[PDB]
């Protein structure tokens, strides 16, 4: 009676792909456990102009960083959607995707499957873009049908309130005299450019389109797929027989009316419980690093040291102006590259860079207390180098839009940052902190970037045909931050303003079990027949664009990999 083919840990963005896929076979079982409930008929979670509103709330699993001793000892609030639907609840609205050639890096990683030629069918299996209308497209909303999905669960589109402005238009024109193309789809693998971009909309209803409303609610009549709300997974439990390699048994919960009890998998368990909660789980279930299972009176069943390292996240800021009269118009994203961002310094920042890789790498290793070797190390930055200033990859993300009134506003992150942390239990209470530590602000290049693109959005503001409709900066604004000032004032404003971007992705990278990887190409844990982890957890690096639109492509190829393997086995 608790016996299920398939056991899916978490019921959020990517969770809901797997469950959604595997019970798509009529015979197969499928038990999803999420932590939270429905948010269907919660309007801080439906309103499709209602980002932000959630922060803080029982949705919000508020998740708490150490100390950040690289930027001023200060600790990071690290923000999950704790609901059916996940992360995806709570999170902003832009569709945006990968760089091709950051895709095909995992490949040559040593993922055998993994390049955006393969990875292209599942992003557009996954989407169902709504075409914008006659309106929209005067402002500029555009797309290439030739890589977007018209059939797919998650509905895409533009605003309902999308209009031209003056601030839209004069943006395109500014950031066209800066060097930067208008590009119609940043979503064909090259994101390089000034867009209009499409956001996780029901246009048909106007609100928010998260996981949940996409994956699940429409297929919830399927008699093979069950649901447990408001149900914690605590660990795995394993089949005990001198199988060395770990057989998953199922998954030990905890209900709300506070029973204790077993879950059962005939085949696999997925664990999708997010970057910050997936490993873990794994350390939990004695999947890990054996010194700190031992330390929290845990028996190692699997010795993985790197569950939990190798976390990489962003880092974001913001800036705003004033405008002489009321502002109004599209939001707008740009995706500049290093040479956009830093023009005539761009050799000097690149040489820079390059001198400081290995220095890197060197100071890498004692974040996992030297489970990552620096020769590695080096290889893995030596690749996100050569994205970045060979292959020219955008370095950053800007956001504008209308900030109310005569309000301007800017968000911005540096995409590529060479800090790794990680994350680990602080007990074997379930309910524990974990001991969360992204390390921002590690190496100078990644406060130098954010640096350089605050500069840069200083200029922009400046510049025309903004600048007649763009009185004055003011945030930092000059009185704070000087016409004259250095690099280094920049970056002690940055580090004392900044937020996590909340992108945490590797802490269950997938990389070759020999450079530290914790699951195949597969997505299957190492030591483990039957455990996958499918999530944010996998990605071995950072990618360009917001998380969910991979994620979701990531968990479609995931579930056909997993059908693939039952066929057989
Ligand atoms: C505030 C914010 C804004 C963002 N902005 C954007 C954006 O605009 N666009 C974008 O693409 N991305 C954005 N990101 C990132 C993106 O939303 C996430 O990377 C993505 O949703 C993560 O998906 P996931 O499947 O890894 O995990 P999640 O969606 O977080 O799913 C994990 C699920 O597991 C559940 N869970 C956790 N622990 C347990 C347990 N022990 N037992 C049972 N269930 C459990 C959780 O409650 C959750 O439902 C944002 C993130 C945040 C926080
Ligand atoms: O993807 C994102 O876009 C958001 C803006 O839409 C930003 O605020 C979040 O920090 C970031 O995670
Ligand atoms: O997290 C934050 O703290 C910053 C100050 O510590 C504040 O300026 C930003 O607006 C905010 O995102």
């Amino acid at each position: 009676t608790t016996t299920y083919d398939y056991i899916v840990v978490g019921g959020g963005t990517s969770g809901l792909v797997v469950a959604n896929r595997l019970s798509e076979n009529p015979d197969v079982s499928v038990l999803l456990l999420e932590a939270g409930a429905s948010v269907f008929n919660n309007p801080d979670v439906t309103n499709a102009n209602g980002y932000g509103l959630a922060f803080g709330s029982a949705i919000d699993w508020q998740y708490q960083s150490i100390n950040q001793s690289y930027a001023g000892g200060k600790q990071q609030v690290l923000r999950a959607g704790k609901a059916l639907g996940g992360t995806s609840t709570i999170n902003g609205m832009a569709y945006t995707r990968a760089e091709d050639v950051q895709i095909d890096v995992w490949q040559k990683l040593g993922n055998e499957g993994w390049t955006w030629k393969d990875l292209l069918p599942y992003y557009l299996k996954s989407e169902n873009l709504t075409a914008p209308t006659s309106s929209q497209v005067a402002a500029g909303a555009a797309y290439n049908p030739a890589v977007n999905g018209k059939e797919g669960p998650l509905k895409v589109g533009w605003s309902g309130s999308l209009a031209s402005g003056n601030l839209s238009v004069a943006l395109n024109r500014t950031f066209q005299a800066a060097g930067v193309p208008w590009v119609e789809d940043v979503n064909g693998g090259k994101m390089r450019g000034f867009n209009i971009y499409p956001s996780t909309l029901d246009v048909d209803l106007n609100v928010r389109e998260d996981a949940a409303r996409a994956y699940y609610f429409p297929y919830d009549d399927r008699k093979n797929l069950h649901l447990l709300e408001n149900t914690t997974a605590n660990r795995l439990f394993w089949k005990n027989g001198s199988a060395e390699e770990a057989i998953a048994d199922g998954v030990e919960i905890t209900s709300a009316d506070g029973k204790v009890t077993r879950v059962h998998a005939k085949k696999e368990v997925i664990i999708s419980a997010g970057a910050l909660r997936s490993p873990l789980i794994l350390e939990l279930s004695g999947v890990g690093n054996p010194t700190i299972l031992k330390k929290n009176n845990i028996t190692p069943r699997v010795d993985l040291p790197t569950v939990g390292e190798n976390l990489q996240d962003q880092f974001n800021n913001g800036m705003a102006g004033e405008g002489y009269g009321v502002l109004a118009g599209a939001s707008t994203v740009t995706y500049p590259s290093i040479s956009d961002v830093f023009g005539n310094e761009t050799d000097s920042i690149v040489a820079s860079l390059r001198s400081q890789l290995s220095d890197y790498a060197a100071a890498t290793v004692k974040v996992s207390n030297g489970h990552m070797k620096q020769e590695d190390l080096e290889r893995l930055y030596q690749l996100q180098f050569d994205l970045i200033v060979k292959d020219k990859v955008p370095i950053a993300e800007i956001l504008f839009h209308p900030g109310g009134g005569n309000a301007v506003s800017s968000e911005f992150w540096g995409l590529l940052p060479f800090a790794r942390g990680n994350i680990h239990i602080s007990s074997n209470d379930p309910t524990a902190p974990a001991a969360i530590n992204p390390n921002y602000f590690m190496f100078e290049w990644d406060g130098k970037s954010q640096a350089g693109i605050a500069k840069y959005i200083r200029k922009i503001l400046r510049s025309a045909p903004l600048n007649k409709l763009i009185a004055k900066e003011t945030k930092p604004g000059l009185s704070e931050i000087p016409a004259t000032a250095a690099d280094e004032k920049w970056v002690e404003w940055l580090k004392a303003n900044y937020r996590s971007n909340f992108h945490p992705v590797g802490t269950a990278a997938m990389m070759p079990r020999s450079i530290g990887g914790v699951v195949d190409n597969r997505l299957r844990v190492y030591g483990t027949s039957n455990v996958r982890v499918v999530d944010a957890s996998v990605l071995p690096f950072q990618v360009c664009g917001h998380l969910v639109s991979t994620l979701y492509a990531v968990a479609e190829r995931a579930s056909d990999l997993i059908k693939e393997d039952a066929k057989s086995a």
